[PDB]
């Protein structure tokens, strides 16, 4: 459970946003990429796995994930790739709209949205953020 | 403090690597960029602060860090701008060379080195990696 990430793509203004969600916490990592190629996807995963302990990724089984370049990346990083195994994308586009008018470029609006999402307290003032939840869940002490 | 980072640049292959080290842990975030511009620096900072609770960043004297875009990003993100972390930097550049050949582009080699550094257990049985240390520091703070 703590090592499981869900990857999805979202398309906005003709650009591609790759989103990784840590399933247990709702914490997100996201980047605008040129296009869903095997090299860009592998690069994204390698970055993700270098920053958090990624054991398993669930993907939508897009052609970018069937590429050997992605399989090679997952192998090197020790990630179990789970293709086709079953709503951030709505939440995030919402937040992206709240900040869109503060950023010249979409890529910046995306990172602002990531920031807001991960810092937001869920479940009343007594609750916690996705950021707080992921470190609590992943901490080994 | 859990909120303190040190940022620095390294110039390699006519490229710039931006490196941020979480001071208390040795954990690193790094990106390869075409050039050390105000725009790229501000973007790097926004990404960092959205992923980890960044309170203060220590930087070099660069004109990039005082640009208006960086100031706007730091204001929005709540970031304040201002001898072993120099080591994590020489460590990283060493790992880069030890893997640089395994990869086509510099940036792949850089992210491989970040992976190796952050996952690497320090000390014997009983040791921790930098990645485990940052998570433990922040979880304890919360
Ligand atoms: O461990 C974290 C604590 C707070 C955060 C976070 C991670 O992402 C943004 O906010
Ligand atoms: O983005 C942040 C989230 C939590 C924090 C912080 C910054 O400073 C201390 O606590
Ligand atoms: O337990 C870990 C926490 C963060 C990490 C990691 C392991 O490897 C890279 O980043």
């Amino acid at each position: 459970s703590p090592g499981i990430w869900q990857l999805d793509c979202t398309h906005l203004e003709g650009k591609v946003i790759l989103v990784a969600v840590h399933v247990a916490s709702g914490y997100i990592e996201a980047e605008v990429i040129p296009a869903e190629t095997g090299q860009e996807t592998a690069y994204f995963l390698l970055k993700l796995a270098g920053r958090w302990p990624v054991k398993t990724v669930h993907t939508d089984n897009g052609s970018n994930f069937t590429s050997t370049t992605v399989k090679a990346a997952c192998d090197w990083a020790g990630i179990k790739q789970e293709d086709g195994i079953p709503s951030m994308n709505k939440e995030l586009k919402k937040i992206i709209g709240q900040v869109r008018d503060q950023a010249e470029h979409l890529k910046t609006a995306v990172q602002m949205a990531v920031f807001i999402h991960n810092h937001k307290r869920k479940g009343g003032i007594g609750g916690y953020s996705a950021g707080e939840r992921i470190v609590d869940i992943i901490a080994t002490d």
